[PDB]
């Protein structure tokens, strides 16, 4: 990443680019992120972790997705598959999920980092959790729904609420989490038959459920379009191409989108 | 690919029967290293490495892992890659301040950063050679490591070379086994030189300069060949991994025999 850099890209120049960019105080945002498009930085994830609080401050509050899919049914797996003897194997033993432990996978390193960070919360799902931290931290991941777990009764239906903010920090529209929302709502997935391990009175229980099968390969497509729109922030958080949207905006037009086909 | 080169999956009661094969067992005190990679495909990851540990050595024992975070280091002695020097002084000034809750680990793997963060567990007090324990004698082994000399007689190594411990190695070398480093302290094996790194002095940010030795991990897989000749070492698998253990003092020992008659 060195070659890539200038001079580092430490906490301070961080928090410049985010309020250049249009990130404030007070604000409610759902950030997406891959940390090595940023190039070199001082303390790395860390660095980016406390100047996203440092611009948002306690006022405001952060979120990211917190997915651990690797907790999910195998028979479901299409990437990469595993050997259908494993299956069973596999729903008899992988480990519950448990908040202030599991961790994600495909989120990033700044997500890991949130994750640990005092004061963050993460919500109760084994597989679509988010973690929060600032004003609206415990509002936003209380009570997500076992099924339809980016639904209505997910935080993304919060934030929605919220009238809030997301932020693509060198990633795109199919790291877009909260178009999932449009998905349920548009009804655009098939529902299938998952499951995956939670404590349930203390003990470890391999829960059978219901959801959408969410699939983000088609946001990329609609991110495009819903781009001509005009309505969405650019610039640069070191090597970092960033986006700034209003989650709102996103959802309904995906929504809308999806029923079109 | 982890998946292809495993036969069926690595679970928390595989790996836990494994572990007690090679002799791991309740009230040990052990530092583990790992490679997570080396064992193949596991139900849980991390996770179920972390659990399978736990429920062998249990809290009335404890289980040690070495948390570095080598990143927080004076980067005029950075040479992978090194760094123009004009931002030397920019890194001292802005790299954040070690926080044991917060840090990530560099070079440690995904088994040391799951563990790091798990309840109960504890960390020592080291802007760059840390270490996190769990169990009977976690606090005792992690507290007031020194900042000078860091592996040295004030740390964690000493603390389990105290307690007559073992360590383990899954599916790494001997480069991975930070107890040697004592070895190196007690047979003056490096030199003294001038470090820093950023702390939370009075709960304020700081660049802290202090001496220590220029620790090299390099020669110590000479030393475990040699070491192991003793036959003193127990070998086994975890899923597909080969994996070590052996008792703390007879490799510190060794080592700083080895390193005396250079």
């Amino acid at each position: 990443i060195v070659a890539s850099t200038q001079l580092p890209n430490t906490i301070k120049t961080i928090t410049n680019d985010l309020r250049k960019l249009g990130l404030k105080k007070g604000m409610t945002v759902i950030v997406h992120s891959s940390l090595s498009s940023i190039g070199w930085i001082s303390g790395g994830a860390v660095a980016v972790v406390e100047a996203l609080m440092e611009v948002i401050t306690e006022e405001g509050t952060i979120i990211m997705p917190t997915q651990s899919s690797d907790l999910s049914d195998p028979k479901h797996w299409s990437r990469p598959p595993v050997p259908e003897e494993w299956w069973q194997i596999i729903r008899d033993n992988v480990p519950a999920f448990e908040p202030h432990i599991t961790p994600t996978r495909a989120m990033g390193k700044v997500v890991e980092c949130f994750r640990t960070y005092p004061n963050v919360v993460r919500s109760n799902h084994p597989l679509g959790s988010f973690a929060a931290w600032g004003r609206h931290a415990e509002e936003i991941t209380v009570n997500q729904s076992l099924s339809m777990s980016l639904g209505e009764e997910s935080p993304l239906r919060k934030i929605y609420d919220l009238d809030g903010y997301i932020l693509l920090i060198g990633v795109g529209y199919d790291s877009n989490t909260s178009v999932h929302l449009s998905e349920v709502r548009s009804g655009a997935c098939e529902l299938i038959k998952v499951g995956a391990p939670i404590i349930e009175n203390g003990e470890r229980v391999w829960k059978e459920f219901v959801d959408m099968d969410y699939d983000s390969d088609k946001f990329v497509e609609i991110g495009v379009e819903f781009e001509q729109k005009g309505t969405v922030t650019m610039g640069k958080i070191g090597n970092a191409k960033c986006r700034l949207m209003k989650q709102r905006d996103i959802v309904d037009f995906g929504t809308e989108w999806f029923r079109k086909k």
